[PDB]
């Protein structure tokens, strides 16, 4: 099967591209590498140095003999997207190619607008390319667990059966995103759902939880295949950030009360889940929604786990309460359902002492490359302005 | 109070601008007049000839002495929007400035993309301008009854209290839009809701039903104040279209079975409802949602009413079943709640024999200007392509 991995130079995308290639799918990467430009523009950098996309692909070929095709361009440019689609003829498209940082989407008006335009229009272009050049192509889209917000009821996998005023129906689960980025994903999902019904498009919305980890079987095969590990306050996420903080001796940055609860999963399960979604495709006109995560953790819980893990390495981990830059519930009910992927055969890598030990040791050995100036958050949800920030 | 009417040269906007001015609000119109360009580009034309926005405003001033300020520009251009906002300093902003045609949004990829970009980004710009230049400014947004789709349960006014797995919560009503235009409104609503919570913005989402009629007290005061009446298959809507069809002797174009049910309201109630929303503003951080319509009608019901009304004028109205160009339920349950505006004092103009007689006679007297080539729909929801159509 032929798979087009949009956003394949990214964190989830690169790991996924290699895995699918290893699993014998014909693979191509469609990416404009704008994420790398963001690093330069904001003064950010991955904990570990990564190779250029060209050297990454060249190394994979040198090691395995397998060639991952590369199309460098902006999917918002339909001419480029159309040519890439016609040239590659994918059977499946995995869409990781979007501005995914919540903080980034809240920097200022221009970045909030860029986030929504890039994400929503790019996804519309993908739907139109599938419809026009390969209507049977299965779209595996990365949505977000953030689409559901934190309601006082159980979170289902995309749909909910409601009995209202004596009548019953199964409707899309109410969405309550808390950032312009999270909102763009909600828009994506609604747009895709419509095309499934109107055009018979087949798609799977993967509402993934926060990803942690840097190693996967494929990326560890050579230094040039190494994935990125972000720890800064813009693109870095909770667990990965805490591990790097522990390694450099910086107190764990708990935003607000720390009761914020979310689903999490090892990057190794990210690639596994995407492969399962590709191997067991949605039917024509079907809009599948999977809650893609393996375990739920509160920020405080992650803090304790990293502290305990850090102790075994004599890191004497400390914690600190950072005035929350975000607007969100810091104490809330959280029970998100996740059985669809398990039902399809998912064999999860639950968070372990071994994983934390590995990730912490990894951070310690590259600690010299950590720019501590990027650890504390400087993007306010409430103070967001119109002047383009530098 | 000062009111900024974005989209004030349009059908709902012009009638509303005049009404608010008459009601003694200081009013300005922000419009790029792109709707007029669409008419030229698609070969469409209003049943009745309308004056230029400049002559419209000049006439109002000549008659009443009141001056409606005019800012001509694209709200997607923040520089222009920011300058207009700072120059006018509105206490309320009524947002009618969006691509509102469902068929238009389905013409091809470029038009679907234009619809979502123009609508979503323009609305984001409005929210940022309010936040930055007048945070207390009340946003009265035009959403759409189409956001709810046609579920098997009662449709509430924006929110629904659900009891799921033994827990209760009031959540946003599940959205199921059936066109790229309707979808853009869903995105708008989700975006606005977020800013109300994150920034304390105060807004009222007016999910209006289909509007019918051409006369309002103000627009009838002089020919140059005349509003537009669309009958073509792109911008024309059900009732208005049927009345013009009856007048020219064209069979009423019933799409599919004709069981499609929706809420409707006289344009006179449109201006009344907007004024009520402005006079009784939302509180800081509040996202009010009103279902703005006065009565529910199926297409078949409208067909019968127009036929009966046309009989009294000896029009011998005929009906025809047109293969539905749209993907939608042609027979469905429909019970949409609408009491919030009534509770705030709305005095509705329910559809009457008098209204139909007036509108039909109006169409008959301008029947010579009707381009019958534009009556039948030529935009398919399913056959939509990527090539920009001419
Ligand atoms: N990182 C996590 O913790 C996490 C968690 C859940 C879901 N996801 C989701 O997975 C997806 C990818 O995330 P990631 O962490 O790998 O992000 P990333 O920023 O590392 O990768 C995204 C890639 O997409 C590319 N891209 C962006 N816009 C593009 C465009 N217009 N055209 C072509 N390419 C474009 C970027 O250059 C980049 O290489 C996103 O949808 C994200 O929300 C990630
Ligand atoms: N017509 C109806 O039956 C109906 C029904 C329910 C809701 N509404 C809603 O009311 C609003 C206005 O509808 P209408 O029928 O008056 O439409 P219209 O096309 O007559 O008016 C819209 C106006 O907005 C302007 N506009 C569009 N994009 C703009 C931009 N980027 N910058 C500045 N101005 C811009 C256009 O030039 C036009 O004058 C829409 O949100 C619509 O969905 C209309
Ligand atoms: O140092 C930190 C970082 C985060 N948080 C909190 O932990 C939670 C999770 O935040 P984070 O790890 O930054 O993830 P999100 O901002 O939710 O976003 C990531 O995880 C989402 C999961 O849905 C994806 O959609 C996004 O693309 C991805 O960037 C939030 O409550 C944060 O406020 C902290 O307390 N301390
Ligand atoms: O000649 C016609 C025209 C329409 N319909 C049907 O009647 C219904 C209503 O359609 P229409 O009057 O075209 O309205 P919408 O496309 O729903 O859109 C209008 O009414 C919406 C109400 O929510 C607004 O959001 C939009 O901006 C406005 O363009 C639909 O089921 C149509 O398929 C017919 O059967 N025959």
């Amino acid at each position: 099967k032929r798979v087009m991995v949009i956003g394949g130079d990214g964190y989830c995308g690169w790991a996924t591209a290699l895995h699918l290639s290893k699993k014998n799918y014909e693979v191509c990467i469609v990416d404009n590498l704008v994420r790398r430009l963001f690093d330069h523009q904001l003064g950010l950098e991955s904990l570990t140095p990564i190779a250029s996309i060209h050297d990454r692909i060249s190394r994979w070929k040198a090691l395995t003999g397998k060639s991952i095709e590369l199309y460098v361009g902006d999917i918002c440019d339909f001419e480029f997207l159309a040519e890439s689609f016609k040239s590659f003829e994918p059977d499946s498209v995995v869409h990781f190619g979007e501005q995914r940082s919540a903080p980034y989407s809240m920097i200022d008006r221009s970045r909030a607008v860029y986030t929504q335009h890039n994400n929503v229009i790019g996804t519309l272009n993908v739907l139109f390319a599938i419809k026009e050049f390969g209507e049977e192509c299965h779209l595996v889209k990365l949505g977000t667990m953030g689409e559901y917000g934190t309601p006082n009821i159980d979170i289902e996998e995309g749909y909910i059966t409601i009995t209202h005023n004596g009548r019953t129906d199964t409707l899309p689960y109410p969405k309550q995103a808390s950032s312009f980025y999270h909102l763009s994903k909600v828009h994506d999902s609604h747009n895709i759902a419509f095309t499934c019904k109107a055009w018979g498009i087949r798609a799977t919305d993967l509402n993934q939880g926060v990803v942690y980890g840097v190693k996967t079987d494929e990326t560890e095969m050579h230094e040039e295949l190494r994935n990125r590990l972000d720890y800064d306050a813009v693109f870095g996420t909770a667990l990965n950030r805490f591990c790097v903080q522990a390694a450099v001796g910086h107190p764990l940055t708990v935003y607000g009360k720390g009761g914020q609860t979310r689903g999490y999963l090892d990057i190794r399960d990210t690639v596994q889940c995407v492969e399962i979604a590709i191997a067991n495709p949605a039917k024509a006109g079907e809009f599948r929604v999977f809650n893609q995560f393996t375990e739920q953790f509160s920020v405080n819980e992650l803090a304790s786990l990293v502290t305990k893990a850090g102790s075994k390495l004599g890191l004497d981990v400390k914690k600190m309460t950072v005035p929350n830059p975000r607007v969100e519930a810091e104490e809330h009910y959280y029970n998100a359902k996740h059985t669809k992927l398990m039902e399809l055969g998912l064999e999860p890598h639950y968070l372990s002492d071994s994983l934390l030990d590995s990730l912490l040791n990894f951070a310690v050995q590259f600690k010299d490359r950590v720019d501590t100036k990027q650890i504390m958050p400087s993007v306010s949800w409430k103070k967001i302005g119109v002047k383009t920030k530098s």
